[PDB]
């Protein structure tokens, strides 16, 4: 097709040339310039019926989203929506601007399909990004009526004393922009960052978000989603569960980039530190929204994340129990054309397995 015509041209030949002559950081800035000016591949895929999903007090037009990281400053919501994309997740914003750490802090990883950052969560801050956002408020409530919901990833500055109170401020200032909110308690990159996911510090942490979002008017009110890490204890996972269920978060976000290194790494630049994205990181993810969602007797929405690039990647993840999937590293690779592919696949997979909807497919592994 013409689609399948893009998708190739894309793959096979424009994305390994212009990932060839930037540096990895030059290219992540034009990609979201080029996507600020709508300068995309025509999306020809045409959402179905059976990809629309009803969670998170939305309706969502289809169940692919674009992770956090891509857009950190939301300067790119619309055109990743004319990317073909079903939700936007921005961020991670921190309470006040920040550089994040030195440059080079992206590294491709071309044999593994994958890559590996250290971005430190550079970020505008709060009150850029919420003037950003308040710029096209209205335009963005009509895409949301439209099952095309936005979320906002919260993180904290570096130098912050009382993390809870960087997370309370983003739900203050974002929250009445967001469909839902993030908490990012599992960047690899900020130093004490992923501690805040242990049972005592997440459950006062959470207490006070909670609390902070129930302050907000009914329209202005966001869903709370926690996002964690692909390298907890089993421990940790069965205490987030505990938490999650007694706080009445909404929802998890599953998962962030890996500080493992899995065997068979073939990457020059695999020994960098920093968080690992892509096709090593997909099973151990998809293994995660699977005990996440046992754990949760399957109660608590999922967005599962993690080396998604195909219809049969983001299938394996509904059926390990997540509602909503997203991607970021394979646009680094496939570049827009992905978002149709994937949706293309994942409609067709469906269809070969009996399923009507991407709803009845949601955890349909745990009912083997
Ligand atoms: C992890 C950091 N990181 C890297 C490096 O690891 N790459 N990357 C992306 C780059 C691109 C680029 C680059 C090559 C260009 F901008 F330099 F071309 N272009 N496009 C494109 C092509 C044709 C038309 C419209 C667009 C937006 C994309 O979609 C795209 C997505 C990406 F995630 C990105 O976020
Ligand atoms: C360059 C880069 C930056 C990221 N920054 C963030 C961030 O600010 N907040 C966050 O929650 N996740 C961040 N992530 C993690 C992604 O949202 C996602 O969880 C992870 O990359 C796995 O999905 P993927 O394999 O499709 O890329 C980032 C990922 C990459 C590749
Ligand atoms: O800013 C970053 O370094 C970043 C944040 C995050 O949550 N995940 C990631 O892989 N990188
Ligand atoms: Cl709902
Ligand atoms: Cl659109
Ligand atoms: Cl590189
Ligand atoms: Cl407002
Ligand atoms: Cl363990
Ligand atoms: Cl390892
Ligand atoms: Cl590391």
């Amino acid at each position: 097709a013409m689609a399948t015509g893009d998708e190739r041209f894309y793959a096979e030949h424009l994305m390994p040339t212009l990932q060839g002559l930037l540096d990895p950081e030059s290219a992540h800035r034009l990609a979201v310039r080029f996507t600020s000016l709508g300068l995309l591949p025509r999306a020809r895929f045409q959402d179905s019926d059976m990809l629309e999903v009803r969670v998170l007090g939305h309706k969502f037009r289809n169940p692919v989203g674009i992770a956090a990281g891509f857009d950190k400053h939301g300067e790119a919501v619309d055109g990743l929506y004319k990317m073909g994309f079903g939700f936007v997740e921005i961020g991670s914003v921190t309470p006040k601007p920040q550089e994040g750490n030195p440059r080079p802090r992206v590294f491709r990883l071309p044999e593994d399909q994958a890559v590996i950052n250290r971005y430190g969560f550079n970020s505008h801050g709060l009150s850029v990004v919420e003037h950003r956002l308040r710029a096209r408020q209205q335009k963005q409530a009509k895409l949301t009526e439209d099952g095309l919901p936005l979320g906002v990833n919260l993180g904290k500055n570096k130098t912050s004393v009382d993390a809870a109170e960087d997370y309370a401020e983003g739900v203050r200032v974002l929250g009445p922009l967001a469909d839902y909110l993030v908490v990012n308690v599992s960047s690899p990159n900020t130093a004490g960052l992923r501690s805040l996911q242990g049972k005592a510090e997440l459950r006062r942490l959470l207490t006070k978000v909670l609390q902070e979002r129930d302050g907000l008017r009914r329209v202005h009110r966001p869903a709370v989603l926690v996002k964690i890490a692909p390298d907890l204890t089993s421990q940790d996972k069965e205490d987030i569960a505990s938490v999650v269920k007694e706080l009445g978060i909404d929802g998890l976000i599953v998962t962030n980039t890996t500080v493992s290194r899995p065997a068979g790494l073939q990457g020059a630049l695999r020994s960098e530190t920093g968080g690992l994205s892509g096709k090593p990181l997909r099973d151990l993810s998809t293994q995660t929204i699977r005990e996440m969602y046992a754990l949760t007797q399957g109660r608590v929405p999922i967005i599962g994340v993690g080396g998604v690039s195909s219809g049969q990647d983001a299938l394996e993840k509904i059926r390990a129990g997540a509602s909503l999937v997203q991607l970021y590293t394979a646009l680094t690779f496939w570049g827009p054309p992905v978002v149709g592919k994937v949706k293309r696949e994942l409609e067709a997979l469906l269809k070969e397995q009996g399923f009507g909807g991407v709803t009845d497919a949601i955890g349909a592994d745990h009912r083997r």
